[PDB]
């Protein structure tokens, strides 16, 4: 789990990202769906899409970005709470395993998007403490979800 000053440096860092969720969101999912255009295969509104304008203004693409961060927003707010964070991310894991089938290396591949963007977009909020905090968060929700593939025989 993540200790005291690292959940605080999660939560803090996290805020900033959320006073405009909405964009994050898409533009975390944009830049995943360009440099790694095998994950489009999931979304039925943009298989084929390559545009990143489009995307951007893609509904479906919104709709999965607003998912996004409200499942992540939901872990980062409760990681006092670690029974919580493991009920999210369950119902995330099987959710993607079984509904959508998506690999779960994709969550790797977009947990590294999410860094590099979070990197960009934040890095004068962006110290080691921080870097090394939001990269627990990260290996927990890889851990999770991975354990939840493994639950339902993937
Ligand atoms: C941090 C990681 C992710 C979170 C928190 C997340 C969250 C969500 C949530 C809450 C939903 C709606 C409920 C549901 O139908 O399951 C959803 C839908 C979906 N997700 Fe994810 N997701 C993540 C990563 C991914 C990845 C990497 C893919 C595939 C590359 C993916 C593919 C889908 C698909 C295909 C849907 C259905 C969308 C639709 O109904 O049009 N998700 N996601």
């Amino acid at each position: 789990e993540l200790s005291e000053a690292e959940r605080k440096a999660v939560q803090a860092m996290w805020a900033r990202l959320y006073a405009n969720s909405e964009d994050v969101g898409v533009a975390i999912l944009v830049r995943f769906f360009v440099n790694f255009p095998s994950a489009k295969q999931y979304f039925s509104q943009f298989k084929h899409m390559e545009d990143p304008l489009e995307m951007e203004r893609s509904p479906q693409l919104r709709k999965h970005a607003s998912r996004v961060m409200g499942a992540l927003n939901t872990v980062v707010e409760n990681l006092h709470d670690p029974d919580k964070v493991s009920s999210v991310l369950a119902l995330v894991g099987k959710a993607h395993a079984l509904k959508h089938k998506v690999e779960p290396v994709y969550f790797k591949i977009l947990s590294g998007v999410i860094l590099e963007v979070v990197a960009e977009e934040f890095a004068s909020d962006f110290p080691p403490e921080t870097q090394r905090a939001w990269a627990k968060l990260r290996g927990l929700i890889y851990s999770h979800v991975t354990a939840a593939y493994k639950e339902v025989g993937w």
